[PDB]
């Protein structure tokens, strides 16, 4: 049973119609005020949809009033159809269109194909636990379009491996050789404490009897964790002259149970949730990105995290919000010596037998308190209920104030940290874990950090672990860390959600903002000049097109568009 495909395939055309409109990729035809049309590319199909216009260039697009007329003939609302229908106003060659269509059809059957069991009610999901959360989510990112292609998984690995899927398995270990191999931590992190922690003693005793019978030294390998997914369909075939020759060894798998976590490939214990997350290389395709991890990363990944900890290290400001860091303590990475002599960097067989341990959030909460994951207030049931709105009917607080208090415990830490420190992160919903209590905010916790950081100004003993993450900027364009990165690619998909829901106007939304960011700035007086070098009340700033890109993926300097400026909803107040 999946009594709802049209209410998602109606939902999926309306995002491409407001996503394709903002980035202008689809100029639609104004008929009367308000009313729209947009012409198909053989002029058989047109598409009539009422529309408001909101803040930062937001298509609110009327579903009650959407309408598909082919040959006059009127249609069910179909988004395949309708990118096929478009493909040449797209700027997709030829060549390219069925490859995307893969992509995007397997993007579109999360929703559709999804099992009636496997739907959840957003009222019951605002009391839900955080991995229920987790997995009962398939929004995807907000501006990208084919945004879960996982081009590599077959429809098992799907069942089994997909977060959407909910799956609980074990993770491979295998045994490498500490020649061939490099392992990291941050400080206080060790290898062999960090095993012990991890496995526990029958466990690794386990392991090492697997490899003393094969008549081999514990002590010449390390342990390391291998996606049961990449393991077979590439470290066992490709690696193989090395599993033969015993410099990788299977050994068996953990007892403890993972859920993957949006990301795919990075899956959480559930058994021990105080456990480490794992992030393993799935050589998979997702979002046009191979999800692999090269041991080269893996050498300095840990590196970046210890300086970054030791900047905010203490900091008084951050620990009175109570904003939290979870970093990766360690990483594992196999390097081979054939496949590395034939191969330039950053080639996928570089990619391929490498692992990193992340710090879980758990411990780090009350009892009472609630973790989620961002993502879940753009989350929308299969009835058409928003799960913000259900955080906001059970926090006792008005949505406005509801606003304000998420805004604190994640919008202000992320300023701060580029103005008082200058780093750059991803701030986008699955990269925050927000904590909950009762449904009220109440701060939050930032996730991905030695991959994605940009340090716009170190000293003269940055690490040079480090120099991978350094990376000039124009001060004409540095405030796009907020406009850009958090504004317009999160903000901009809550305030539609928000204000199409009634829960509050899309002017309410932008007045709370910019009230908002003026608190910030007049708690923070000694970073005025910083203020006033990097314009976060700037009248305009340039798009991003998230969706040109992949119909093509990620400095800003050569990203930014020429000309389409967008109107910064938060300059009027200035």
């Amino acid at each position: 049973a999946c009594s709802y495909r049209q209410v998602y395939n109606t939902r999926l055309a309306r995002k491409i119609l407001a996503e394709f409109c903002h980035e202008r990729l689809v100029r639609p035809t104004e008929l009367s005020p308000g009313r729209y049309v947009v012409h198909s590319d053989d002029r058989e199909t047109e598409y009539r949809f009422r529309a408001e216009i909101l803040s930062l260039d937001s298509w609110c697009i009327d579903a009650a009033s959407l309408r598909r007329v082919r040959k006059g003939e009127e249609l069910r609302i179909d988004a395949i159809d309708l990118i096929v229908d478009m493909s040449g106003s797209l700027g997709i060659p030829v060549d390219a269109l069925p490859e995307y269509l893969e992509e995007f059809t397997n993007t579109a059957s999360i929703s559709m194909d999804r099992p009636d069991t496997r739907r959840i009610p957003a009222a019951e999901l605002a009391v839900a636990d955080f991995q229920t959360i987790e997995k009962t989510m398939t929004e995807g990112h907000p501006c990208l379009v084919a945004n879960a292609g996982r081009l590599g998984f077959s429809a098992d690995d799907i069942e089994r491996y997909a977060p959407e899927s909910g799956g609980r398995f074990a993770l491979e270990w295998v045994a490498v050789l500490r020649v061939n191999t490099d392992f990291a931590a941050m400080s206080g992190t060790e290898y062999d404490t960090l095993i012990r922690d991890e496995l526990g003693a029958d466990t690794l005793a386990r392991f090492d009897r697997v490899l003393t019978g094969r008549g081999l030294d514990p002590a010449s390998y390390y342990y390391m964790p291998v996606h049961p997914w990449q393991w077979a369909e590439k470290i066992a075939r490709i690696y193989a002259v090395d599993i033969a020759e015993g410099r990788i060894v299977p050994v068996g798998a953990g007892p403890d149970r993972y859920q993957p976590q949006q990301s795919i490939r990075t899956v959480f214990n559930v058994s021990v949730p105080t456990r480490h997350y794992v992030k393993t290389a799935l050589s998979i395709v997702n979002m046009g990105f191979t999800r692999g991890m090269s041991a080269d990363y893996m050498r300095t990944t840990p590196l970046i995290n210890d300086w970054v900890r030791s900047r905010v290290h203490g900091d008084p400001y951050l620990a009175s919000i109570g904003f939290e860091m979870i970093y990766e303590v360690a990483a594992i990475g196999y390097r081979n010596t054939t496949l590395t002599a034939i191969t330039r960097p950053g080639s996928e067989y570089r990619k391929l037998l490498s692992a990193l341990w992340r710090e879980s959030p758990v411990s780090r909460v009350a009892e009472h308190e609630q973790l989620t994951t961002m993502a879940a207030l753009l989350h929308i049931d299969h009835n058409g209920i928003p799960l913000a709105g259900e955080f906001i009917q059970k926090s006792g607080l008005a949505a406005q104030e509801w606003l304000a208090r998420y805004l604190r415990a994640y919008l202000h830490p992320i300023i701060y940290l580029l103005y008082r420190y200058e780093f750059k992160f991803s701030p986008h919903g699955e990269n925050l874990i927000l904590v909950l209590d009762g449904g009220a905010p109440v701060r939050a916790v930032l996730k991905d950090i030695g991959e994605e950081i940009c340090i716009f100004d170190a000293p003269d003993d940055i690490p040079e672990s480090c120099r991978r993450a350094v990376t000039e900027e124009a001060d004409e364009i540095r405030n796009l860390g907020v406009l850009s990165d958090v504004f317009d690619d999160f903000l901009r998909h809550f305030a539609l959600l928000l204000h199409e829901s009634g829960l509050l106007t899309d002017g309410e939304f932008w007045a709370t903002v910019a009230h908002s960011v003026a608190e910030f700035q007049a708690r923070h007086p000694d970073l005025a000049d910083r203020f006033d070098q990097w314009d976060l009340f700037a009248p305009t700033f340039p798009a991003i097109h998230m969706n040109r890109l992949q119909l093509s993926m990620v400095s800003y300097s050569t990203l930014v568009d020429n000309e389409h400026a967008l109107v910064n909803p938060i300059a009027g107040h200035r």
